[PDB]
């Protein structure tokens, strides 16, 4: 349509893609634990190989 | 399998291979009396000999 506000943003139109530009910090916060990782690597590699 | 243990040593898997890298240790605790193989070699080449 040819209706455009242009103070404010048009909602869901551009705040969903807000949204969608914004849940890619989502999935960043998240913590690993290097030492937790390789000791559980050592032991899984020790463990796979078996006998 | 896909299951492993991450946290611990599988058991016997890991457990008697460590047991078949121990076994060397076994093979090398003995001890050797030089003088005694010496003095020994000595008689036994003597006698060996005869007359």
């Amino acid at each position: 349509g040819d209706q455009i506000d242009t103070y404010e943003l048009s909602g869901g139109a551009r705040i969903n893609r807000i949204f969608h530009e914004r849940f890619p910090f989502e999935l960043v916060k998240m913590e690993f634990d290097e030492k937790e990782l390789r000791r559980e690597i050592s032991y899984a590699i020790k463990n796979i190989h078996g006998i």
